[PDB]
C-alpha cells in the first residue's frame, strides 16, 4: 500500500513592483509576491521567507519587514517584504526562498529595482 506524506511546496503566481522598477534614492517600498499554497501542509509559525543574497537594503530587520500568510493546502496569498531603497545610485537585487521548520522549499523570489540619481537642485 502506500499513503501520501507531508509535502511543503509553493508556486509562484504574480508580483508587483516589476524587475527594473526605477526609484528614488530613501524610497520605502513593499515587495508582493503572490503565491500559492501547492503541498498538502498548512503553512503555520515555522514557515518563513528566508534570505538568499542580494544588495537591496530591508527598511528595518528581517523580524519587523518580512510576512508569510498561513495558506492552507491550494490556497493563494501573498508573502510582502519591506525595503528601502539606499542613497547612492545603481541595481539592488534581494533573493528569498520559503523555509518551513529549516528546510527551503518553493521556487526563488527576488525584487530587482534601479536607483535613479537625485534630480539636480539647478
Amino acid at each position: 500500500g502506500t499513503s501520501v506524506m507531508p509535502m511543503l511546496s509553493a508556486a509562484f503566481v504574480d508580483e508587483n513592483l516589476p524587475d527594473g522598477t526605477h526609484l528614488q534614492p530613501g524610497t520605502k517600498f513593499i515587495k508582493h509576491w503572490r503565491m500559492k499554497n501547492t503541498g498538502n501542509v498548512k503553512w503555520s509559525a515555522d514557515t518563513k521567507l528566508k534570505f538568499m543574497w542580494g544588495n537591496l537594503t530591508l527598511a528595518s530587520t528581517e523580524k519587523k519587514d518580512v510576512l508569510v500568510p498561513c495558506l492552507k493546502a491550494g490556497h493563494v496569498g501573498v508573502v510582502s517584504v519591506e525595503f528601502i531603497a539606499p542613497a547612492l545610485e545603481g541595481t539592488y537585487t534581494s533573493h528569498w526562498r520559503l523555509s518551513h521548520k529549516g528546510q527551503q522549499f518553493g521556487p526563488r523570489v527576488w525584487c530587482s529595482i534601479i536607483v535613479d540619481p537625485f534630480p539636480s537642485e539647478e
